[PDB]
Parts: structure tokens; C-alpha cells; sequence
């Protein structure tokens, strides 16, 4: 348990190129130069911006971000502690699956889709087996490590357009509310990354919701497909989908991937 999560030395890590900067804080691809040993590791480096706070609860939470133990979802692999925390995991090369199915749009076949749709819900259903609630499931959180093997991440962290709409309105969130967001990610995989309710202030969204209006059919979506997302967008949470079903449909699904999506050259 306690050793999953390494305290890590500003010696044993540098940073090196940019990948990103934001509200959240500062990703950078660098390497990690664990003391005693001969290797130098690429890794991803995440520096949160300075708390005024307390330190204690990012610590803790990082340790329950360690202890994961699953393909398809992304491990805390060290952890640096000084004015700011600095976080180290494994790079995942190809960034998030959103830019990656919107700069591949014209070369990504059924079978890929599927398979990440198989990927994303058995890392979701670990989740939910170890009793964690994601809240933040989209396109953008989930990585691409190579183009087959895809793992979510940042979850136990207002994304109104992914959210249920028990959430938007009670501050609910349940392993069924992820499943509502699992569909909406599924959306943008098969719109190939458009943006769900595009052009729509996030205000509205409860209204049109509680109006009964959904995303969109995808073209490329066979009724059999969008059935299923449709399903994770029902008011009833209890009426929506598990993620171990999703698991079993999408894995048949990927099974005769050119019956369930239709997609030009494929
Ligand atoms: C879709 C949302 C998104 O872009 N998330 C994002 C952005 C930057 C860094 C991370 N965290 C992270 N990133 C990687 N790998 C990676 C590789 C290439 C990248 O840039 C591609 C375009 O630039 C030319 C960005 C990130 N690995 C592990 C991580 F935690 C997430
Ligand atoms: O570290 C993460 N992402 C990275 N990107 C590049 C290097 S680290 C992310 C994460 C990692 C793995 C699983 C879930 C969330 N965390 C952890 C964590 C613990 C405590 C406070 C904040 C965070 C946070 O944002
Ligand atoms: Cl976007």
C-alpha cells in the first residue's frame, strides 16, 4: 500500500519540454532519475498551482491515486512536495483521445472506435469496483498510451455538458451519473470529437434536458449503438445501463465492428 506511492527528490525527476499550462497548473514531459539507479525514465510532470492552505488532503488523495491497478486506468506514480506539489505518471504519447479522434478523423475505422469504447467502460467498472466515483468522464480525460490502449484519468478530482442531470440540479454524483457521462463520451468518439449541445450556453442545458432533448443520432451510429447511448441519458438512474453491461455489449459490438458503425472506408 504505502510503497505504491513514491516521495519523490527534486534530484530524481527534471523537466524538460512544455506539453501544456492552464488554470489547473503545468504539465511537462520530462524524466524521472530514481536514486540508486542507471535509467532515465520519460514521464509526464503535473505542477499544481501553490495552495494557500490544507497539504495534507492533496497527500492523501494521492495515495488513493497510486493504489490503482488497471490497463485502462492511468496510476499516480510519484509524488514532490516542497512550496507546490509536483505529480509524475507514466507519459501516454499520443495525448488525449478527444485531439486524437479529431486529428485522425479521416483514418479511424469502427474497430478502433469500439475498442475504445470496450477499453473506457472496463476502466470505468474498476472504478466503480473500488468504489470511486470518476465525475469528471469525457473525451479529454481519457489518454492514448499507444492507439489501441486508451486509460482514464483524473478521476476522485463545472463540466455541465458531460454531466447528469441529477447532478447539474441536486449535486448528485453516483456510479450511474458517470455512466451518463460514459455516453456523452462515447458521442464525441463517434462524432469524432465534436462538441456535445455545440453553440449552446451551459445555462441551458437543463432546460432542454428536462425538455427531453438528447445529443444527436451520429451519422456513423447504427440504432443499436446510439439505443445504448441513449439509455445512459435517462432521467431514471437507476434505468440506465451498469458499466459491467457496457463492457459485454461493446466487446460483441467490436466483435462485427462494420455491422454497428458505418463509416466510409472501412
Ligand atoms: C484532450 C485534453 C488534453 O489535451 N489533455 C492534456 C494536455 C496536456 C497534458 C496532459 N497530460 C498528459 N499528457 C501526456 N502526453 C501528451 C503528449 C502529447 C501532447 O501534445 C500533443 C500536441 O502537441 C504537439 C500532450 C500530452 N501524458 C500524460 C499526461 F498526464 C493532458
Ligand atoms: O496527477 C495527475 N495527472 C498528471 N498528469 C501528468 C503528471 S501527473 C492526476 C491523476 C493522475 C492519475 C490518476 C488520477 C489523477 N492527479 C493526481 C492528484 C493528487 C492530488 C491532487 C491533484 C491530483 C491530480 O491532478
Ligand atoms: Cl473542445
Amino acid at each position: 500500500n504505502q510503497a505504491l506511492l513514491r516521495i519523490l527528490k527534486e534530484t530524481e525527476f527534471k523537466k524538460i519540454k512544455v506539453l501544456g499550462s492552464g488554470a489547473f497548473g503545468t504539465v511537462y514531459k520530462g524524466l524521472w532519475i530514481p536514486e540508486g539507479e542507471k535509467v532515465k525514465i520519460p514521464v509526464a510532470i503535473k505542477e499544481l498551482r501553490e495552495a494557500t492552505s490544507a497539504n495534507k488532503e492533496i497527500l492523501d488523495e494521492a495515495y488513493v491515486m497510486a493504489s490503482v491497478d488497471n490497463p485502462h486506468v492511468c496510476r499516480l506514480l510519484g509524488i514532490c512536495l516542497t512550496s507546490t506539489v509536483q505529480l509524475i505518471m507514466q507519459l501516454m504519447p499520443f495525448g488525449c483521445l478527444l485531439d486524437y479522434v479529431r486529428e485522425h478523423k479521416d483514418n479511424i475505422g469502427s474497430q478502433y472506435l469500439l475498442n475504445w469504447c470496450v477499453q473506457i467502460a472496463k476502466g470505468m467498472n474498476y472504478l466503480e469496483d473500488r468504489r470511486l466515483v470518476h465525475r469528471d468522464l469525457a473525451a479529454r480525460n481519457v489518454l492514448v498510451k499507444t492507439p489501441q490502449h486508451v486509460k482514464i484519468t483524473d478521476f476522485g478530482l463545472v463540466p455541465i455538458k458531460w454531466m447528469a442531470l441529477e447532478s447539474i440540479l441536486h449535486r448528485i454524483y453516483t456510479h450511474q451519473s458517470d455512466v451518463w457521462s460514459y455516453g456523452v463520451t462515447v458521442w464525441e468518439l463517434m462524432t469524432f470529437g465534436s462538441k456535445p449541445y455545440d453553440g449552446i450556453p451551459a445555462s441551458e442545458i437543463s432546460s432542454i434536458l428536462e425538455k427531453g432533448e438528447r445529443l444527436p443520432q451520429p451519422p456513423i451510429c447504427t440504432i443499436d449503438v446510439y439505443m445504448i447511448m441513449r439509455k445512459c441519458w435517462m432521467i431514471d438512474a437507476d434505468s440506465r445501463p451498469k458499466f459491467r453491461e457496457l463492457i459485454i455489449e461493446f466487446s460483441k459490438m467490436a466483435r462485427d465492428p462494420q455491422r454497428y458503425l458505418v463509416i466510409q472506408g472501412d
